[PDB]
């Protein structure tokens, strides 16, 4: 089955997944130079403040805070977005090495990591349903960069030792993700895709201009993560990234000049 290995990685996933050299796949360099400004593009509206965290767990692919989307409680809005979007989970992708990890490309400069907020547009009452859908989802991406910590993310990498191995969960409840944001909100959005199979085209993107700062030990604990089982053989959690896919038939909006 699919990952990111030699025999298993994002070369290999058309057979299972033709979408793959499909025509809004993600995710893509973003050339900033050929990137529109819209001046029709309204402010990006993330309301955070009621979020309900649950649980993190290894997917065996990378790790998730899942969260309570069965309410109106942390949503996202405006911007290139119709409607409310519900916060399900966020998660990351991340290098071996500070100079890649990230899926998103500036000037085909990668970043040491990536962290993707997921979120389904409530029109379609579930988020199985609205995966199904071209204007389902909305994920907000924020680069990182290896500097100075952040502070609102130690809690995220202080309980990985709990789910080092994939299948592990471990309760992560009153999280509060607006501690991951950066100061501006200045965005580039595109439709696009999930950036792992199945690969599904339902993806309104949103990837923030400024990236957050992490450090050295911070990126260091995301590396100690395990893809495999307990009890299977160890393979570093690392490079859990696909890199950049044709843009095709696609102009890349900017909120900023
Ligand atoms: N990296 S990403 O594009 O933000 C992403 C988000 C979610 C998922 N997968 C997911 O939500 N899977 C369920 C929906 C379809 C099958 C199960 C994959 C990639
Ligand atoms: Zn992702």
């Amino acid at each position: 089955h699919w990952g990111y290995g030699k025999h298993n990685g994002p070369e290999h996933w058309h057979k299972d997944f033709p979408i793959a050299k499909g025509e809004r796949q993600s995710p893509v360099d973003i050339d900033t130079h050929t990137a529109k400004y819209d001046p029709s593009l309204k402010p990006l509206s993330v309301s955070y403040d009621q979020a309900t965290s649950l649980r993190i767990l290894n997917n065996g692919h990378a790790f998730n805070v899942e969260f309570d989307d069965s309410q109106d409680k942390a949503v996202l809005k405006g911007g290139p977005l119709d409607g409310t979007y519900r916060l399900i989970q966020f998660h990351f992708h991340w290098g071996s090495l500070d100079g890649q990890g990230s899926e998103h490309t500036v000037d085909k400069k990668k970043y040491a990591a990536e962290l993707h907020l997921v979120h389904w547009n409530t029109k379609y009452g579930d988020f199985g349903k609205a995966v199904q859908q071209p204007d389902g989802l909305a994920v907000l991406g924020i680069f990182l960069k290896v500097g100075s910590a952040k502070p609102g993310l130690q809690k995220v990498v202080d309980v990985l030792d709990s789910i080092k191995t994939k299948g592990k969960s471990a309760d992560f409840t009153n999280f509060d993700p607006r501690g991951l944001l950066p100061e501006s909100l200045d965005y580039w959005t595109y439709p696009g895709s999930l950036t792992t199979p199945p690969l599904l085209e339902c993806v309104t993107w949103i990837v923030l201009k400024e990236p957050i700062s992490v450090s050295s030990e911070q990126v260091l604990k995301f590396r100690k993560l395990n893809f495999n089982g307990e009890g299977e053989p160890e393979e570093l959690m690392v490079d859990n990234w696909r890199p950049a896919q044709p843009l095709k038939n696609r102009q890349i909006k900017a909120s900023f000049k």
